[PDB]
């Protein structure tokens, strides 16, 4: 704080740091696996 | 394939012949078959 008598060495003291991960929305999966796979054996 | 140092002489060894006979759609029949049938025995 850096206002009293008595501080602190430095602002990693002050701060807390997570360690949780968040991402934002993402766009869905539509006509990958909607139709039937035909299993092959040779080229 | 002509990729690895060992090769086949042509794709007829890399290719499968299936025997399975598919067909596409077909216009549907009517008129043909609703008209009564008047059976004949002379000319």
């Amino acid at each position: 704080n850096q206002s009293s008598s008595v501080e602190v060495s430095s602002e990693s003291y002050e701060t807390i740091f997570s360690q949780r991960i968040i991402r934002d929305l993402q766009k869905e999966l539509v006509v990958g696996a909607l139709f039937e796979e035909l299993p092959m054996s040779s080229k």
